[PDB]
């Protein structure tokens, strides 16, 4: 007992006051126009069943959402009003009336039902309260349904920020009367903040059985994510350019050597790929025991975790030539090395605290105290432990790096697998620096990293082609529910990973 | 003895048969024409005399060339015949004509100095010849003079790779009736070799004192080196964008985090800066100290090398609460822990064959018999052993990798000053990958160079600007003299770096 590592007192200084992810939904003329002043000028039915199914339907199957796991929308007062008392509240949806003259009874009225809530501030608040603890879960995505006032704010920092998708259903009607504007900006303009926006889909233009045969369409608008597309750029550049190679079991490679990648880990962003599902339960999971300096791959077994299984099975612990482990048993791999560098091994059941170097306590140390030292890394690469250990490290060095009160960290890998290994590895850093980060009172910052050789097997090179298909989406958000005494107390129930949104697994 | 490592027999499987880099200087027509079949055209005396003084002078204060220290011209037979017996052989200069009808004799003769050299084949076998051991140290530059025929092996594959400087001088004549034709190929274009071509001087447009008022102009052309502009827009990158940091001592930096580098190590193309001298007989002879794990640092200053002095006093290593090692020993650092890592240091006398993991051995042994293994890396940082080194190491980790017979290397560096740490390091490693490289049987590729903190001192901005405005040069080659039993018993003597052209120290 501690030994372990003591967190600190408040949250970061002028840290991130948890927030939501967004999107947006809204009609437009061809002018870019919304409503004359108050309401909406033309009417398409089409639009008013598009909107409904939007903002309604949660990902998956059929999946009927009750107020235990449903969809929200956001709304200023002016459009709460506008919508007619026979689809009021809107069904199926919480709707989330911002005001300041009116609360949450005070909007209560024909009779009778609780899918509503007031918020007395902006988007911001709705946001906040929308990712507080109890609502996270419960409410899968949020979309903002205007009207000018609320889409102001939509595209104004820090929301447009949070802004992840643009459902826009244009409408082919035209006057210059319709007061108010909603134009997406071109990227690489001033108002576009640094957003660089792209059509995702857009449909069929499409004529309104209405009085007037009106055209309109649809389209769905996503913030380009450059990101995760230095990822994707990178495993076709191995595809066509990679080295031939053959691995210890005899599978064909593809390979290149070097190359280095960064991500914004900034106010808890946390790069999970979404061009394929992570296996983000599992990377929690691994780096808390990592963390902890933990060997006992059953732990993470016990816990619905088997991915050390292979490698902790009697034959292959046997193949490595280690008799004396039991099963599951690994010897000084990563976080042993990580907390207890340099500590005689014997079995994971031995008491290890106070033995070898606690390299993680030391940075900790000192990044409190001085964070402009050039010497705060981590390393698991043990020449003298190698040989008693299951697996040499893949991720074998982490160093951390402070500039504007925020924490960066490049980790260093020898070996990667852009078929799971690496976007697993990824997940698994961010998670480390967020953590180290609110460990020393930090906000965090990026995430840079080092690949050695960077190859895809022979097998993944289709299956990874149709990958390259797909265009990433806007990357999700780790948030605290709960907080811990110290550090290696916590746990994957503590964080949920809100707004996660990929293609199939 | 031995414990060492054992050289192979042969070269490298279809080897680089070393030879020298050239200069061409040519004169043209604005068609870009040499001369109608045989000789030339046109005559600009004023052309005559910047051939002279190219060819002739050496680099440095005014140094008379003498046979111990001179500069030498290649042409074919015909350009040899051309020149008028009452400046034959050309003055200061090691006439070198290529010939398979004329022998060394067989030319000889009004009578009777010995400045010439027949050659049996074409430039290849000069720049062989003249990177010939006795050749080397005396020779300077080679500058190739035509014609036609020289010219064309010239722009060809691989002399146009060895290809460094072209001096061209345009003369403002036309006809037609010319014959033969020279034009430098524009960059990116089929003709170009995928070479970039830049101005770097170009005179005034200048009229010829001769018969016919002749305009005439000179240019410089060089081979644009990408490599080490990558340093640079570094360097620039830092200055402009980086954070203001105050390391240990005190003074100031600017720094970045995380940045990659390359080098291609193809045919022992050497990246030394050109854009300022590095210290290369320090470089060699500290790798050379780096890979016996030595660590009595005298060694270096004995051999007029003098930059572990500053740590090696008798002070620092007291600040360093280093009491028990005598002035100049520097613990279980860099080269130790390479070759003998987790051996427990006493003294820098004392005997340390066989203990500790001797990383490099075991890599060499890898290399040659399974290329493919993921994990052939050596390192240097052991948290154990740091705090009785008297410096922990900056490029503390180094992994290997092979393709298509060609090594590769990336080297880690935590802590980099782009001030002269970083060049040098680069340099560093570039050795190590070439004698590696030798001591495998494998052709070098590329070094991959990683930096963590990348950093300018406060005092170097304002003297790295005047850098900034310099073009980079082309690269030197490390061509060696002689071979040895045992990769440790190489010598600074042993190499000799050619071509190497920098500005000032
Ligand atoms: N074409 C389309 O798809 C599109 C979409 C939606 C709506 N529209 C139309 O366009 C019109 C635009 O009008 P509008 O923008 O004024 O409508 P609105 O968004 O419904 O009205 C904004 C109201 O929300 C409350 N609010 C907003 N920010 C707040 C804050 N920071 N703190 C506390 N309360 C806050 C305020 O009510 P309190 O007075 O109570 O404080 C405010 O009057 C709407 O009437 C709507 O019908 C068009
Ligand atoms: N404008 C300018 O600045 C410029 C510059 C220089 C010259 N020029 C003129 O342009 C003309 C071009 O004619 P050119 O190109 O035929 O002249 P050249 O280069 O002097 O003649 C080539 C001769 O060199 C020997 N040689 C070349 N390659 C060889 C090889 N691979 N192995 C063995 N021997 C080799 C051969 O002599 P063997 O028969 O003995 O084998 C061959 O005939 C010259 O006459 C010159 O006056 C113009
Ligand atoms: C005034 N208002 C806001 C409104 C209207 N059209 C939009 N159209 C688009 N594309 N985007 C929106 N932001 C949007 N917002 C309204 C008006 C009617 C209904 C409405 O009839 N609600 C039903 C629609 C059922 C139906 O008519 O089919 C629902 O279930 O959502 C809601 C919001
Ligand atoms: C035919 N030939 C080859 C020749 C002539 N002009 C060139 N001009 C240029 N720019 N580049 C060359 N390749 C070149 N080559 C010649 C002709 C004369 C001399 C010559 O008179 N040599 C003296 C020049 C002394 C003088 O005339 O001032 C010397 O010292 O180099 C040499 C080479
Ligand atoms: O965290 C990990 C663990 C394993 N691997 C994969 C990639 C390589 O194929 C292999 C590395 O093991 P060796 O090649 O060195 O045996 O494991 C990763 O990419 N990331
Ligand atoms: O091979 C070397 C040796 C030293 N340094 C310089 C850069 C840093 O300023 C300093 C690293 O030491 P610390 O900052 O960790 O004390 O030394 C290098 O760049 N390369
Ligand atoms: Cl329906
Ligand atoms: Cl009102
Ligand atoms: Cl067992
Ligand atoms: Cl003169
Ligand atoms: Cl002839
Ligand atoms: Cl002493």
């Amino acid at each position: 007992s501690l030994f372990k590592i003591r967190m600190p007192e408040t949250v970061a200084e002028g840290t991130r006051l948890a927030l939501r992810a967004f999107s947006l939904v809204v009609a437009v003329d061809e002018r870019g126009g919304i409503g004359d002043g108050r309401s909406i000028p033309w009417n398409v039915p089409e639009d008013m069943k598009f909107f409904r199914d939007v903002t309604t339907k949660l990902r998956g199957k059929n999946v009927k959402p009750s107020p235990a796991k449903r969809n929200a929308v956001v709304m200023g007062r002016k459009t709460w009003d506008s919508i007619p008392p026979k689809f009021r509240p809107l069904p199926g949806r919480l709707n989330v009336v911002l005001s300041s003259t009116l609360t949450t009874q005070h909007l209560l009225d024909n009779l009778h039902a609780d899918s509503i809530v007031a918020v007395n501030g902006g988007l911001e608040q709705a946001l906040q309260l929308l990712a507080s603890p109890n609502y996270t879960p419960s409410i899968e995505t949020v979309y903002c349904i205007g009207g000018g006032s609320v889409y102001a704010e939509a595209l104004r920092p820090p929301c447009v920020h949070l802004l992840q998708a643009i459902y826009r259903t244009t409408i082919r009607a035209s006057e210059s009367s319709c007061s108010v504007f909603f134009r997406v900006p071109e990227s690489g303009t001033e108002a576009a903040a640094g957003i660089e926006w792209q059509r995702e889909t857009i449909s069929e233009e499409l004529t309104s059985a209405n009085g007037n045969e009106t055209k309109y369409y649809f389209e769905k608008l996503i913030p380009r994510n450059r990101e995760e597309e230095q990822y994707l750029s990178l495993v076709d550049r191995i595809i066509r350019e990679g080295n031939v190679k053959h691995d210890r079991t005899g599978v064909g490679t593809l390979s290149i050597f070097g190359a280095q990648m960064r991500f914004s880990l900034r106010n808890n962003r946390l790069p999970l790929l979404t061009t394929k599902r992570v296996f983000w339960r599992g990377v929690c999971e691994e780096l808390l025991w990592f963390l902890r300096g933990e060997t006992y791959a059953k732990k993470l077994s016990d816990k619905g975790v088997h991915i050390w299984d292979d490698n902790g099975s009697r034959a292959f612990l046997d193949s490595r030539g280690l008799t004396e482990y039991e099963e599951m048993d690994l010897g000084p791999v990563y976080g042993f090395q990580w907390r207890h560098f340099g500590a005689a091994y014997t079995h994971h059941d031995a008491n290890y605290d106070g033995q070898g170097v606690d390299q993680i306590k030391a940075i900790v140390e000192t990044l409190k105290t001085n964070p402009d030292d050039r010497r705060m890394l981590f390393t698991a690469w043990n020449p003298s432990a190698l040989p008693r250990m299951a697996l040499p490290p893949c991720h074998l060095l982490a160093q951390f790096y402070v500039s504007n009160g925020e924490l960066s960290c490049m980790l260093y890998q020898r070996s990667c697998d852009m078929g799971l290994g690496v976007p697993f590895n990824i997940a698994s850093y961010a998670l480390l620096t967020i953590l180290i980060a609110k460990a020393t009172g930090l906000r965090p910052g990026e995430l840079v990293h080092t690949l050695g050789d960077a190859h895809v097997y022979s097998n993944h090179v289709e299956p990874c082609n149709e990958q390259l298909k797909r265009v990433p989406r806007a990357f999700p958000y780790l948030v605290f529910r709960r907080e811990r005494e110290f550090l290696e107390d916590y746990e994957e129930g503590d964080m949920e990973v809100i707004d996660y949104a990929p293609y199939p697994p």
